[PDB]
């Protein structure tokens, strides 16, 4: 039938969705501003339509409860219909990609060790080796999951020590994951994705910095419920995208040309 | 009907596949070895088919001819049903997707800059801004065309002269680009895949470098003609393997555990 505007599902996670300062009032797309508004605005020209930008109603990415099997998040707002795509950092997995489609990544991450400046800590094996500096990781993301299901030895026996830290070493935003390493003293390190620790690393205070290599090695990709009419349109905008620099382009900026720790 | 062996179209490429040591009178898949012959087990167990591994006959990746519209290469064995999935070091490009399926991403890669060692050289704007050294790249696959689209004021400066250098700076495959560096006392460039640098660099006689950061950042992709029955579950054994670590085992295999030039 007619063109519909699409309903689009995002994060409120920096620096990919920020409401703009002073925004809260206004009305539409214009409150908001980051990576992933900018990659929005390009996927919907390139696909010609037309998109209202809408933050997810549970501020979570999206797993699948074990009791009742309903998809939470992101994700689920695509499953159950609230949502046409998600635009946010969102990333791909098995688990994920047998219930929604993803796109071609548009971003690559893996997983990294985020510690307050002069932790002496270089890798996860460090992390495992010891019990005086806590570590966690998201909540309810891919991230834990990670953790969950791994047969590695040392992030198995990592994965051993969070399920039952007490008192949790899991957060439920990526701002309180950063603010628990920055209020520690060296004591708590978070396990994120190296994307987001590269942002935190070059903002004030300028006192995190992201450790080691990665843990893994994944992307982010712009998601569709199964089988919409979208999903094709979509994966070759994001090669597109990827293949014009449009997407180093949109990194720089919002990572390293508006950094606040130097040069 | 019943299931058939699955014709696996993929290239002589170190070390993704390599003709075994004396097994060029042998039969069937026993005589290959490599990454992606290691890949193609894997895959074929995970998604339940049996499979025989052969070598593209042009030995070429795969380009549209601008005169003919003819695909060559392993894109072109899948187009024209010559073979029914590539297993390969085969770039996911805008113009490859219109045309067939690639799985999500199993190798990530960019472009980058193949010296020898001592040559001053540090970067694409070094190459640029010089004409005592030459550089090329492989004819017939996605880092020519790279260039040749480019609309970064570098890489089309670059692209500028490589189309026109006389001797041709293109070579006709990988160790022909790699002969040509190390015969060339540094008067030769070579702009290749990360993987294919990182790789040489680790063998003897241990006489080029990759210098400088990638040019741009993509991957490989598992390919299969459009509309295949085997896409799905080639996309998510690909992102099984990558999640079970597999991937992870399989590059330290083939690149470090096996290097030339020390630890
Ligand atoms: O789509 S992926 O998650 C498939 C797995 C890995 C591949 C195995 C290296 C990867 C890497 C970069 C990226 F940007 C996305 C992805
Ligand atoms: O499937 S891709 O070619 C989509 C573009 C880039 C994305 C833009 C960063 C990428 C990166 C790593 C990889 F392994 C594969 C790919
Ligand atoms: N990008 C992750 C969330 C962040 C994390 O888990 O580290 C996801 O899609 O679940
Ligand atoms: N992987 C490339 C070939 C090597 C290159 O162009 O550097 C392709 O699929 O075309
Ligand atoms: C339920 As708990 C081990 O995250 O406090
Ligand atoms: C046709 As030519 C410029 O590669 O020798
Ligand atoms: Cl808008
Ligand atoms: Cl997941
Ligand atoms: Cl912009
Ligand atoms: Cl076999
Ligand atoms: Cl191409
Ligand atoms: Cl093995
Ligand atoms: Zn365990
Ligand atoms: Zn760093
Ligand atoms: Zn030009
Ligand atoms: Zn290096």
């Amino acid at each position: 039938g007619a063109n519909k505007t699409v309903v689009v599902t995002t994060i409120l996670e920096s620096p990919y969705v920020m409401m703009k300062k002073n925004h809260e009032m206004l009305e539409g797309n214009e409150r908001y501003e980051g990576y992933c508004v900018d990659l929005a605005a390009e996927i919907a020209k390139h696909c010609g339509f037309k998109y209202k930008l809408t933050i997810v109603g549970d501020g979570k990415y999206g797993a699948r409860d074990a009791d009742t099997k309903i998809w939470n998040g992101m994700v689920g707002e695509l499953v159950y219909g609230k949502a046409d795509i998600a635009i946010a950092p969102l990333t791909i997995t098995y688990v994920r990609e047998e219930v929604i489609d993803f796109s071609k990544p548009f971003m690559s991450l893996g997983i990294s060790i985020m510690i307050k400046k002069g932790t002496p800590i270089e890798s996860a094996e460090d992390l495992s080796k010891q019990t005086e500096i806590a570590y966690g990781t998201l909540d309810s993301g891919s991230t834990k999951e990670f953790f969950r299901r791994s047969k590695i030895a040392v992030f198995d026996k990592m994965w051993t020590y969070m399920r039952s830290a007490e008192p949790s070493v899991f957060v439920r935003t990526t701002a309180e994951g950063v603010a628990r390493v920055r209020k520690s003293k060296g004591k708590y390190a978070y396990l994120l994705e190296s994307t987001m620790n590269e942002y935190i690393e070059q903002r004030k205070p300028c006192d995190t910095m992201k450790v080691g290599g990665n843990l893994d090695s994944k992307g982010y990709g712009i998601a569709t419920p199964k089988g919409s009419s979208l999903g094709n349109a979509v994966n070759l905008a994001v090669l597109k995208l990827s293949e014009q620099g449009l997407l180093d382009k949109l990194k720089n900026k919002w990572w390293y040309d508006k950094g606040e720790c130097g040069s």
